[PDB]
């Protein structure tokens, strides 16, 4: 809507307060008009018409229950955004400051996420698996990398490829989670999953077997279920991540540890450089070395240590 960019102020689904880019035309709006060509946040209203109505707001205070999740959803699209930019020099999801849209509220008692082709949707979950998702900020950034991946590698949602497209998300959903800096760290979903159980989450990129998923090729999961196992399959190159960054000896295989920074450079490049809507985890290693010969030279630490992250999870 035009309007004039003001700044609002609220409560997460945690409880916590932020502030909020809004914008002003007899109401205020959930329109941060300081991104690119913009970050938009709607009400779904229980429903599952998509993407509903563009959030108003009478005084520009977010204090209410009903607001958290908008509250939420918006603010961690905003440092999403900032990562790709300031990180990546990437402008939104297609590279060209798409207008970045949300829908909270959507269905009733929902435990998911995702991104429809269009705009990513955020449920409320049922209170006992989830509370509103977008109360991650590793949830959202998950969320915003699938758009980064369709408009980029194209991984095709099912089997490696999509258990690539998986891990990719989960990769830049931690990476995100690490750059804002609150409690970061290598587990997925954990700030809203399960409220009655504390310590857990939806997955580990440290350890994926603790929930299990497979932590190695020989246990892949080559059933039909979850499009061929895409959040099952996506522990093996999680933990492939995870090693990359932070080292390790994984069955018997020492890595070397390189650091985030490093990790996140050489992953970005494979996925907008090298990696095709058809690419197996054998061709996600062969990308990855490559995106770090690129970077730090074919004799690299760097390199090696990719190299050594996949052998420890049997990918050759
Ligand atoms: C295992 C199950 C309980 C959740 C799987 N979802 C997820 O892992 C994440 C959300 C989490 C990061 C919290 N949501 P997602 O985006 O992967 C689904 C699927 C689809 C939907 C629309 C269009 C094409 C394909
Ligand atoms: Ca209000
Ligand atoms: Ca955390
Ligand atoms: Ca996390
Ligand atoms: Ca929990
Ligand atoms: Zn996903």
């Amino acid at each position: 809507i035009t309007g004039t960019s003001t700044v609002g102020v609220g409560r997460g689904v945690l409880g916590d307060q932020k502030n909020i880019n809004t914008t002003y035309s007899t109401y205020y709006y959930l329109q941060d008009n300081t991104r690119g060509n913009g970050i938009f946040t709607y009400d779904a209203k229980y429903r599952t018409t998509l993407p509903g109505s563009l959030w108003a707001d009478a005084d520009n205070q977010f204090f209410a229950s009903y607001d958290a999740p908008a509250v939420d959803a918006h603010y961690y699209a905003g440092v999403t955004y900032d990562y790709y930019k300031n990180v990546h020099n990437r402008l939104s999801y297609d590279g060209n400051n798409a207008a970045i849209r949300s829908s909270v509220h959507y269905s009733q008692g929902y435990n998911n996420a995702f991104w429809n082709g269009s705009q990513m949707v955020y449920g409320d979950g049922d209170g006992q698996t989830f509370i509103p998702l977008s109360g991650g900020i590793d949830v959202v950034a998950h969320e915003l990398t699938h758009a980064v991946t369709d408009y980029t590698a194209g991984l095709i949602y099912q089997n490696e490829s999509g258990a690539i497209n998986e891990a990719i998300s989960d990769i830049f959903g931690t990476l995100v989670e690490f750059y804002a800096n609150k409690n970061p760290d290598w587990e997925i979903g954990e700030d809203v999953y399960t409220p009655g159980i504390s310590g857990d989450s939806l997955r580990s990129m440290s350890d994926p077997a603790k929930y299990g998923d497979p932590d190695h090729y020989s246990k892949r999961y080559t059933g039909t279920q979850d499009n061929g196992g895409v959040h099952i399959n996506s522990g093996i190159i999680n933990k492939a991540a995870y090693l990359i960054s932070q080292g390790g000896t994984h069955y018997g295989v020492s890595v070397v540890g390189i650091g985030r920074d490093k990790l996140g450079k050489i992953f970005y490049r494979a996925l907008t450089q090298y990696l095709t809507p058809t690419s197996n985890f054998s061709q996600l290693r062969a990308a990855a070395v490559q995106s770090a010969t690129d970077l730090y030279g074919s004799t690299s630490q760097e390199v090696a240590s990719v190299k050594q992250a996949f052998d420890a999870v049997g990918v050759k």
